[PDB]
């Protein structure tokens, strides 16, 4: 397709639940498959390229004929271990994408710790944020930068994470109308490094948390396909868990369960949903003094664990988590829509998913206008 519907790219995302979603991606030639996590939340293109045990695959240099080394390093840390790499470039291609092959930065992973996860099937990380905070610095060109300036693909990529096995849909180049009901809503990308935005107002069950807006987005709140919870900065995430606390005070349970240091199990099929608030995040709209509001469900919220081999019952993780590094709308939001990253016009697109999981009376919801204002206070500096 060249506009509003692409079957090509439909149903291109695979996954496990709490492991990500990941598209598979050639590198070189002749092409070498691989699945790559789609994470909106870093800027490196990095593939394994070494016999990790835990991988099924990996970049192969020596295979590559179109391989080029650009002799330099890249070391990248994170608050739960790390991987480093050796640069370089090659053509990258995308089987269930648009049809083309593209000259892209790869980072060769050489090593790592806590990087890759035992029994995944993804081998690579696809960062589709900006430039600002590739590693090692703003010169190396992420992908979907290379993508733009090398074809006539426009610049825009759109994601439907569907939620052992997930789906979805990454639309390169466009939106696809099937995927979404009702209208998008566009909230402005505040700058381009994470995909930043200001959340405006919160609301549980329909009642506003009275907060400062400025601590909803301190220091950043982001759209963040590569984290699976709903993280929250921690003043706001305690006025938070303490109003779903009181919604759901028609039940009781744990401290810990609230902190995601234990996990709670209901018998199967009996999970009290209607116990449970709605959530509803304000972001700003495109027009002074305009905002919209994105609200999910319990059923983003508390996901399944799967893997509790000492349990027989329907055991849930609350994914809802507090943060130091800002608000974080991971899987927890982003599974409840269609998420337009319109990078051509510094915007991001909201709209109720297709897909989405809901029950027989709670439905995730994009709605608007509403009149907010100081909204640019919501912002930090
Ligand atoms: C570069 C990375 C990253 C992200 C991941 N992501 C996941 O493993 C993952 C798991 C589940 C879901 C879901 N749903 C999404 N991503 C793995 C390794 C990894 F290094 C680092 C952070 C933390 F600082 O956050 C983001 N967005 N990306």
């Amino acid at each position: 397709g060249r506009r509003g519907s692409f079957v090509e790219m439909v149903d291109n995302l695979r996954g496990k639940s709490g492991q990500g979603y990941y598209v598979e991606m050639t590198v070189g030639s002749p092409p070498q498959t691989l699945n790559i996590l789609v994470d909106t939340g870093s800027s490196n293109f990095a593939v394994g390229a070494a016999p990790h045990p835990f991988l099924h695959r990996y970049y192969q240099r020596q295979l590559s004929s179109t391989y080029r080394d650009l002799r330099k390093g890249v070391y990248v840390p994170y608050t739960q271990g790390k991987w480093e790499g050796e640069l370089g470039t090659d053509l990258v291609s995308i089987p269930h994408g648009p049809n083309v092959t593209v000259r892209a930065n790869i980072a060769a992973i050489t090593e790592s710790d806590k990087f890759f996860i035992n029994g995944s099937n993804w081998e690579g990380i696809l960062g589709l944020a900006y430039a600002e905070i590739a590693r090692p610095d703003d010169s190396l060109e992420p992908f979907f930068d290379s993508l733009v300036k090398q074809t006539h693909v426009p610049n825009l990529f759109s994601l439907q994470l569907c939620g052992a096995s997930v789906g979805g849909s990454m639309i390169i180049g466009g939106i696809d109308h099937s995927l979404y009901t009702g209208s998008l809503w566009y909230t402005p990308i505040r700058r381009e490094w994470y995909y930043e935005v200001i959340i405006v107002r919160v609301e549980i069950n329909g009642q506003d948390l009275k907060m400062d807006c400025k601590e909803y987005n301190y220091d950043k709140s982001i759209v963040d396909s590569g984290t699976t919870n709903l993280r929250l900065p921690k003043k706001v995430f305690e006025a938070a868990v303490k109003s779903i606390k009181a919604a759901s005070s028609t039940e009781k349970f744990p401290d810990g369960f609230w902190l995601g240091e234990q996990l709670v199990c209901w018998q199967a099929g009996t999970t009290p949903w209607n116990i449970f608030p709605v959530i509803s995040l304000y972001l700003m709209g495109e027009v002074t003094n305009q905002s919209f509001r994105i609200t999910i469900l319990p059923q983003q919220y508390l996901r399944p664990v799967e893997d509790v081999a000492t349990s027989q019952d329907d055991c849930y993780k609350f994914a809802i988590s507090q943060s130091s590094t800002g608000t974080v709308m991971g899987a927890v939001i982003m599974e409840g829509f269609y998420v337009v990253f319109d990078r051509a016009r510094k915007r991001i697109g909201f709209a109720v998913s297709a897909c989405h999981v809901h029950d027989e009376f709670r439905t995730a919801a994009v709605e608007g206008p509403f009149v907010t204002l100081d909204m640019e206070d919501c912002g930090y500096n």
